[PDB]
């Protein structure tokens, strides 16, 4: 068209465009004031109904990198508050807005953002609702920079539903609190995931990516064809790229031409994709990405036919041997939804291993005609860390269970912080219970999505603080094997127990008063400590310390003399266990 803006406020909308200008220019200019961006957004604002007025009105013909940096070039404190920023605004167009990407800074040093009283947040809801979302949406923005400008409003109006359902109900906290902790955790997910995709594009490059996005979109679009699948992959791959390097508009519309391809060829994809494409706009990207598994054929062959029978496997393999093992994999991932795509990567490379010590050798055939039969052994190992892993979920409850944990992994790597070996262990927990409660079908792509980010958020904090070689191995193992090594992980023997400290065992009644939350922070912290004090205890042993202290907290936050039944009642409890514990 004549007029870019002109365009994106028509088929935006004004509440849209507002919310997204905003959210623009505060993971940009993440040092100026709110007042202040909530100026520019009406003087952009004024200017786009200026075009959809008239598409030649000055500037309107203008590209929106263009009029966008042509913006924040007008930012006076600009040199003052970001200094070497606004040396961009010298360079012409194309390099101009290569520099701001540049100058972005990801982590910037900003204070943790405090949750106030639900009361005083409703309150605040109540008499000026738009400013109060559009501050913490500007604070989230600025936050968080690389975050895809169209989900942030996403979670937007979510939270905007809350207070809205919440700020009226008789029980408000007891209402609110429960989907914050929600929305919180649920964005944070979101957040990682994504830093994490990009991650993973620059260590082990597209080839890598593409074999990850195969298995995956074959599982999802099972009826598509592979050469749609390609297609797609190939596609996609091109958005995730453009999306990483941090240009909203690129990656804006690359993911929107993507989605009406989807749209229009829906009928050659997936029956499932209905809704998705009857929705605007600025969501139908996130329906599909969100969207659900699409029946698979059932009238499907089988893989020993075209890959370990049928002779010329290794002459289709030479042929274009990546399309032949993207094949195995759109063939044996559209037929697994039920398989996490690493597992099925870990198949699909057993494979191409094979087929290199095999397609060499006199009777070809013959070697790998028992290829099968080596998946078996890849496939229940994560399969039977499911059930075992659950069934003991079930016997005790999460709390329980997340401190079995807390024992487990403490006499793996005893060398690892407290603080981390607790937290690592309720996130561990945590995914036990999400994914527990499905059934057998939709457990082990669940596990994997959360462990995922568990495993890298657990990595990152060993990147700045080693602790243990052995954490660090897997940690910089392939993707594929960053899992099963961890598993593999043995206690260990090396480790000299610490010295008793009374202190780390000397209880006041401030845990009789704490939330849930606390009293079993403070009393993991303590069992993690246990273990590191006497860690060839027994896990009878263990339970049985754990049972006398059970019961004692109880006895002393029940009883009338609280404080003189910790410190005398204590000094019995850690002089027992003292000697049972040898
Ligand atoms: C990418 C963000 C584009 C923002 C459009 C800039 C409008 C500036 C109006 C003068
Ligand atoms: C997206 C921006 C709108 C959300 C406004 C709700 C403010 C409450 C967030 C407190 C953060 C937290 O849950 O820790
Ligand atoms: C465009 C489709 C290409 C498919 C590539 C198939 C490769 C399968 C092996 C699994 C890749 C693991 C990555 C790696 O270790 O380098
Ligand atoms: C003139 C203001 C421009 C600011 C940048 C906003 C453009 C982003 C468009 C979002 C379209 C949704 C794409 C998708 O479906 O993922
Ligand atoms: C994770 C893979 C999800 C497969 C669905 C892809 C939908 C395409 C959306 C484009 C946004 C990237
Ligand atoms: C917590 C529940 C334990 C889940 C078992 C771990 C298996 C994860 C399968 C992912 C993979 O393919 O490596
Ligand atoms: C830091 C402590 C290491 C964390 C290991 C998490 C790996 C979870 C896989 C479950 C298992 O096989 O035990
Ligand atoms: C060697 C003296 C150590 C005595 C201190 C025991 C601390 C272990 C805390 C166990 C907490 C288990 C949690 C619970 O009881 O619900």
């Amino acid at each position: 068209h004549k007029s870019e803006v002109a365009h994106r406020f028509k088929d935006l909308g004004e509440e849209n465009f507002k919310a997204l200008v905003l959210i623009a220019f505060a993971q940009y200019l993440q040092q100026c004031p709110f007042e202040d961006h909530v100026k520019l957004v009406n003087e952009v604002t004024e200017f786009a109904k200026t075009c959809v007025a008239d598409e030649s009105a000055e500037n309107c013909d203008k590209s929106l990198h263009t009029l966008f940096g042509d913006k924040l070039c007008t930012v006076a404190t600009l040199r003052e508050t970001y200094g070497e920023m606004a040396d961009c605004c010298a360079k012409q167009e194309p390099e101009r807005n290569e520099c701001f990407l540049q100058h972005k800074d990801d982590n910037p040093n900003l204070p943790r953002l405090v949750r106030p009283e639900v009361d005083v947040m409703c309150t605040a809801f109540h008499d000026n609702e738009e400013t109060f979302l559009k501050k913490y949406l500007y604070e989230i923005a600025r936050r968080h920079p690389y975050f895809y400008a169209p989900e942030l409003l996403f979670f937007a109006k979510r939270y905007k539903a809350a207070f809205t359902e919440c700020c009226q109900a008789a029980d408000k906290a007891a209402c609110l609190l429960p989907k914050l902790d929600e929305l919180r955790d649920e964005g944070k997910a979101s957040s990682a995931k994504q830093r994490l995709k990009c991650a993973s594009l620059q260590k082990f490059g597209e080839r890598a990516f593409k074999a990850w996005a195969v298995a995956r979109l074959s599982q999802r679009f099972p009826k598509a064809e592979f050469a749609e699948v390609s297609k797609l992959v190939t596609d996609l791959t091109k958005v995730h790229t453009e999306c990483c390097h941090g240009d909203l508009l690129e990656c804006a519309d690359d993911r929107a031409d993507l989605a009406k391809y989807i749209c229009e060829n829906q009928d050659s994809i997936s029956s499932k994709l209905k809704e998705c494409c009857e929705k605007p706009l600025l969501e139908k990207s996130h329906c599909i990405a969100e969207v659900e598994n699409d029946e698979m054929p059932a009238d499907l062959p089988s893989l020993a036919a075209d890959f370990v029978e049928s002779k010329d496997v290794c002459k289709n393999y030479a042929e274009a041997k990546d399309v032949f093992l993207g094949m195995f994999l759109y063939e044996y991932a559209r037929r697994h939804p039920d398989y996490s795509v690493v597992l099925l990567l870990r198949l699909a490379k057993t494979y191409e291993t094979t087929l290199e010590k095999c397609c060499a050798a006199a009777d070809p055939h013959e070697c790998y005609a028992k290829v099968f039969d080596e998946f078996k052994p890849l496939v229940e190992e994560p399969q039977n860390l499911i059930k075992q892993n659950c069934e003991l979920f079930e016997q005790l409850g999460e709390y329980k269970f997340q401190n079995a944990l807390l024992v487990r992994y403490t006499k793996k790597v005893p060398q690892v912080s407290t603080p981390t070996l607790v937290e690592v262990s309720r996130n561990l927990g945590k995914v036990g219970s999400k994914c527990c409660k499905h059934p057998e079908a939709k457990r082990m792509p669940c596990a994997e999505d959360y462990l995922s980010v568990v495993l890298n958020q657990l990595c990152v904090l060993h990147e700045k603080t080693p602790v243990s070689d052995r954490v660090t191995k897997c940690c910089t193992e392939s993707l594929v094997n960053r899992r099963p090594c961890f598993s593999a992980l043995e206690v260990d023997e090396t480790y000299v127990p610490k010295e008793f400290n009374a202190e780390t065992f000397t209880f006041h009644a401030d845990i009789c008063t704490l939330s849930e939350k606390e009293r079993q922070i403070k009393k993991q912290t303590a069992l993690v400590e246990l273990v590191k004090h006497k860690p060839k205890a027994t896990k009878e042993q263990l339970k049985a310390v754990m049972d006398d202290f059970a019961a004692f907290v109880e006895k002393c936050c029940k009883a009338d003399d609280k404080e003189t039944c910790f410190a005398e009642e204590g000094k019995k409890l850690v002089a027992a266990s003292q000697a049972a514990l040898g």
